[PDB]
């Protein structure tokens, strides 16, 4: 509400703590939902089905016993990188390759056959996975990143429909509905019997996630006092950062693709259930002509906060008088027609959007394929969650005691350079590769939290909202475009990482031109 009314009710009190505690917790589950792909879509080694081994009758027919390692060569051509070919099989058994003396070069997939009878996967680490359930390998390999893109697409559409809708019906209503939609879609996706159904439910989950993300932040911003807005926003981000540790802790327990999704998405039922006693912001109620309900909510909060007499003395006349400043000036959002037209301000918008897109692209394109970065996913997830916190805390101190532009440029350049260096080093040293990847992800997080603050300060007060929205849209578009880059991995796994390392470096170097503050 207006500063006078909020101060009369009380800037900080019981209700603020209760609402912050209630709203921060679901953000961890939202991060868990976003990062569930690393574990519910793992790609295990997939040999080609062979009747000689799986069908016990044929194997037992041969007198004596033949070791599986020796009997595998006779029916699997030697694939690249000294391994078994992933999507082929010998047309007929070849006992000549059985003798180790003969060179295996003559034995190749030239006279082989495709995987007619299906693939055999590994259940040592993951008991089940979506890839092993719908055969998303070989010719369907490209369908894996696709499922990752559609989900992100949903987020982009969510902010396009949760923007005006929440501005007409309210904040709490949209938040509650999005909680319900998240819970229902997450519960339903676990039972999807076909790939398109799962993709549709994932897209709906993304829609609800975008709605929740916007609305919780808006509500928190409105209710908290002016002096403590950034302090609460950084906590709202720190919750999403702890979401990574939560994700790492959950996946280690349940090894499945349906149980994991169900357990992750079931708490949103409770989130919806208890989200009915949260108060609708009186600011939006009062400006939109809803006076009685806003006054009732203000009195309710005042009674909650421990000041009863102050709330009792309130009357609609003082409420109307105190809010005349906003009503007289009905600030209407200005379109881009008055933003891009001015030649002087073009450069600022161009680089701001460039930075937003660079982070939104590179961070998601790298985080989603967490396997290629290190050896074991669980340790990488835990270390990402642990390291994101100190970087986010130290960025604020750096900004306080250092310029915004140098910090932004250095963070972006360093994150990009660590990501690039991660590829060059060999695969013998897993520890160093994992450390470099973790440092790169932390740098990207720091760059995001710095640019979030930096974007608003550049432009005037009137045009700040449009520029912020443009940056968010560009970052979400980059996030969508991120996963699609992996389709170039057929040439080699190094090219996607090279692109992910080159983009942030150039973005950071470019970001050194726009003025400070």
């Amino acid at each position: 509400a207006f500063s006078e009314l909020l101060d009369q009710v009380g800037g900080l009190g019981r209700f603020q703590v209760l609402q912050t505690v209630a709203l921060v917790v679901p953000i961890m589950w939202l991060c868990t939902q976003s990062m569930l792909e690393n574990f519910s879509a793992a790609v295990p080694s997939h040999r080609c089905w062979v009747p000689l081994l799986d069908n016990s009758t044929a194997q037992a027919s041969v007198p004596g016993a033949l070791g599986p390692e020796a009997l595998l060569a006779v029916s699997i051509p030697p694939g690249p990188n000294q391994g078994p070919h992933q999507c082929r099989r010998f047309r007929q058994p070849q006992w000549q390759l059985l003798d180790p003396n003969a060179t295996a070069t003559n034995w190749s997939e030239a006279a082989t056959e495709p995987c007619v009878d299906g693939w055999v996967y590994d259940r040592s680490t993951f008991t089940s996975t979506i890839v092993a359930k719908w055969d998303l390998v070989c010719d369907s390999q490209a369908l894996k990143p696709m499922a990752q893109s559609i989900y992100l697409a949903g987020i982009l559409v969510g902010a396009a429909v949760c923007g005006p809708a929440s501005d007409r019906f309210g904040r709490r209503l949209v938040l509650t509905w999005s909680y319900l939609q998240m819970a229902v879609s997450g519960t339903a996706a676990a039972f999807a019997p076909t790939f398109p159904v799962y993709c549709l439910f994932r897209f709906l989950v993304a829609f609800a996630v975008a709605g929740v993300m916007m609305n919780t932040g808006t509500l928190v911003m409105e209710w908290t006092s002016a002096q403590a807005r950034p302090l609460v926003m950084t906590l709202n981000s720190l919750g999403f950062s702890f979401g990574h540790v939560l994700m790492a802790a959950v996946a280690y327990g349940v090894r499945d693709w349906a149980l994991l999704q169900l357990v992750v998405s079931v708490p949103f039922f409770l989130c919806f259930v208890y989200s009915c006693w949260l108060a609708e912001s009186a600011r939006w109620l009062l400006i939109t002509g809803r006076l009685d309900r806003g006054l009732r909510e203000l009195q309710r909060v005042a009674a909650i906060n421990g000041k009863r007499a102050v709330g009792d003395t309130l009357t609609p006349q003082v409420l109307l008088s105190a809010m005349q400043e906003e009503l007289s000036v009905g600030q209407a959002p200005a379109s881009l027609g008055t933003l891009l037209r001015t030649p002087g301000l073009r450069l600022r918008t161009c680089i701001s959007t460039l930075c937003w897109f660079a982070f939104g692209f590179t961070f998601f394109g790298l985080a989603l394929d967490l396997q290629a970065l290190g050896s074991n996913i669980f340790l990488l997830q835990v270390l990402i969650g642990v390291v994101d916190i100190p970087a986010k805390i130290g960025t604020l101190l750096l900004l306080s005691r250092l310029g915004r532009r140098p910090t932004q440029a250095a963070s972006l350049v360093l994150a990009g350079l660590c990501i690039l260096a991660n590829t060059l080093v060999p695969h013998e040293m897993g520890a160093l590769r994992s450390a470099l990847a973790v440092l790169g992800l932390g740098g990207l997080g720091a760059a995001f939290t710095c640019i979030t603050i930096y974007s608003g300060e550049l432009f005037p007060t009137v045009l700040r909202m449009t520029a912020v929205g443009l940056g968010q849209m560009a970052a979400r578009g980059g996030a969508i475009l991120g996963p699609l880059v992996r389709l170039l991995g057929v040439h080699g796994p190094w090219l996607p990482l090279l692109v992910y390392g080159t983009v942030p470096v150039l973005s950071g170097l470019a970001a050194l031109l726009l003025p400070e503050t």
